[PDB]
């Protein structure tokens, strides 16, 4: 008898992460968990074949079933259009899913005691709450071909007025222009999720903006967060001896860098993207990070592996050359997704399994069993020998081996 | 007789940096150099009093005399408007100056051997080339009060055809919107300045963008850089065994983080702002960074103290209680400004003095004489005692004492 997992929406990806995703399912999930799996192929060839409709359908399924688990995908550029003979240069599927679901993407490093940090002081975790909606990821940008005016206009639905703002009058030559936006309700949900995360972790909360430059745009994020804080969370924060504070982005990055960690950092969409990669790398490895989208309904989540598709590895794998790919972030997309599914259904066994697989992952690396990238973190790539690491299959087999052990011990620990 | 220094534009600033600025002139510059000083008070009260006209006047004076030295200023928001009873929420003076002058702001850490880096690997320097024009710093942002359409339009003055794009149809409630732009000429100047800096330093060059998301806007920065490289700089980069590559910003912050340094990082306006503070902090301190605006003409510069106005120390100072503020970045604005003035006028004496004041500044800190904040970098703020540092005046007096010694030994060393 396997654990009755319930409904999970899965999104298949590309290149090396696609190969690894299938191994995770077959070796670590399917032998122990029985799921009502709703599969959507978000591979570059299937998104092309469906005119990117598959991405939209996957997002609607996540709304219906409340839990999604996503593999890393290619956001194509000119070179990818050539390689796959694409009909169009399809938009980022993470951007599409996030703009349908909305909410906040919570990112945290996956800490293994034997992996060295690149930032000395970071002894406690930094959780980034990245606003998942609008700004640059739902922007309208274009090339300005020559002289002419760029204007941005607002027309209320009542049709009683029109406001025209001059962006720029190009007098000689062209350039680029763009329009972007955000919604009050989305910012409000982003504020609530940031305050709630801070209270659940018992850590202070910092919101970063550039409101001295974007006085109206970033000023609105500052205003909404302060008003929600003062009216609904300030007394709860004081009771927990924590606090909420606004910081200018350039001040905040330096503050985060010299801190000892132990804080929630609410980031606007773009800063969340860039700063979560700097933080992940600061803790030791880019691919050692969780990434969970928490939707405004307080019920729907989408967990993902936020790193790349590992093309260099994929090319080696295609030529039959040996590869050593870190599967941890992809495993944690599954565990964070299964833990949330367990929390919705009150499934103690699924919750136990989700946590056990995270523990096994960390314990295996901590015992000295790891992929070539993690071995290069400790020893340095020139000093790495074949005996120091396990290839992709050896590591997956090793995790499966210890997962079988951990789960056997957990069953054997049960009182008669 | 003092050194004949020539014409320099000085922009006085705000709070703690304003106090330190007058100390630098009185103790380190004026006793040794005689200047045709064109002084502009960019203090918040004088900007309010002149309706920000003094800022525009200072930028025009920089164009005329080719060298500006700027003190850190307050960019007001709602709190600053309430504090100083401001007529308006004045725009950033740096933004005003940069958008009149144009160019690239080159930022690099000020290195002292006794100061520990927060990033262990950075054994070689990272030079950030911040595009000084447009984007967020010349954008049009506004609050969207309720439902309606926000549209962006281009109207050629003499072109193929006009176009209107929907940015967003706000269906329920309001939010925020913004339009921003950049110019081809400004991007081309940014490209040439970046390639020339890499060739002069002998290091590879990286340009960061988010061209996977802003396909047209950021794609143009990527296209302009590549075209200028392929036609005008590739062979020269190959001869020096260096290279130019484009990186996605989120890939770039993680690559920079795990690197050993030793490269030029061409950043877009916003990234240059954010990442320069991350890089300064990583090397040890925010107060240990140079910032020189290099204009496209190859003749005009504006050197500044890129950091804040240090409000807390200014509050302590107002209360009458002892302060210890790092003045090195403010001193280096003067020395970089004066070194460019000397290069323009073929002034051996001014060139010698500028370099001597930099040497003195580094040697003083390397001899264990420093400010409270710098003492906190080696020991950690809770372990720092009144014996570990000098007060603002004490450190300035020590620098002045050591400058007098270096210059006297330099005069005695002269061959008959
Ligand atoms: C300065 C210090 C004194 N005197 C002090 O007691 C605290 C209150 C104060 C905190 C704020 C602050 C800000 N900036 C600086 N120095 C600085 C920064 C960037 C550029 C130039 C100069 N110093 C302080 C100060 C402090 C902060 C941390 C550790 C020690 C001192
Ligand atoms: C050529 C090198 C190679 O031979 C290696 C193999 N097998 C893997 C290699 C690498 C190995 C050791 C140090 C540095 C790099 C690599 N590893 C990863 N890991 C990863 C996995 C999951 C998420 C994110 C990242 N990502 C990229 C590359 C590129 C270079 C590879
Ligand atoms: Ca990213
Ligand atoms: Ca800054």
């Amino acid at each position: 008898k396997k654990i009755s997992g319930g409904s999970v929406v899965e999104m298949q990806g590309d290149e090396m992460t696609r190969i690894i995703w299938e191994l995770i399912k077959e070796k670590l999930i399917f032998p122990y968990v029985e799921l009502d799996l709703h599969s959507y192929d978000l591979g570059i060839e299937n998104r092309d074949a469906t005119n990117d409709q598959v991405t939209k359908d996957a997002a609607e399924a996540i709304k219906k079933h409340n839990v999604g688990v996503k593999c890393a995908t290619i956001t194509p550029d000119e070179k990818r259009v050539e390689e796959f003979k694409l009909k169009q240069m399809w938009k980022s599927p993470n951007g599409t899913i996030r703009n349908i679901l909305g909410g906040t993407v919570f990112r945290e490093a996956i800490i293994c005691k034997n992996i060295p940090r690149l930032v000395s002081g970071w002894v406690k975790p930094i959780i980034i709450g990245r606003h998942a909606y609008g700004d640059q990821y739902r922007a309208t940008d274009f090339v300005v071909p020559g002289p002419g005016k760029v204007e941005i206009t607002y027309t209320p639905s009542d049709g009683t007025q029109k406001v025209t703002y001059l962006v720029h009058n190009f007098e000689e030559g062209g350039g680029v222009a763009m329009g972007m936006y955000n919604q009050d309700k989305s910012i409000e949900d982003f504020a609530h999720s940031s305050f709630q995360m801070a209270l659940s972790k018992g850590w202070p909360l910092y919101l970063s903006t550039k409101n001295t430059i974007l006085k109206k745009y970033d000023g609105r994020f500052k205003d909404i967060f302060q008003e929600i804080y003062d009216k609904q969370y300030k007394s709860q924060f004081e009771a927990q001896k924590i606090w909420y504070e606004h910081r200018l982005i350039d001040d905040m990055v330096a503050q985060a860098m010299k801190s000892e960690g132990g804080f929630i950092w609410a980031c606007k969409n773009y800063d969340g993207d860039v700063q979560s990669d700097s933080v992940a790398q600061g803790y030791g490895s880019l691919g050692m990070m969780t990434s969970v989208l928490v939707c405004p309904d307080g019920k729907t989540v989408e967990a993902e592996a936020a790193h790349g598709t590992v093309t260099r590895h994929y090319r080696m794998y295609q030529k039959g050359q040996e590869t050593s790919t870190n599967p941890i972030a992809s495993i944690f997309a599954w565990t964070r997704g299964l833990a949330h599914r367990a929390k919705l259904d009150n499934n103690k066994e699924l919750a136990f399994f989700a946590n056990a697989l995270e523990e096994v992952s960390i314990e295996t690396i901590e015992a000295g069993f790891m992929t070539k990238d993690l071995a290069a973190c400790i020893k340095g790539l020139p000093n790495v020998q074949r005996s120091d690491y396990l290839n992709t299959f050896e590591f997956m087999d090793k995790l499966g081996e210890n997962l079988k052990i951990k789960l056997a011990q957990a069953k054997l620990s049960l009182e008669h």
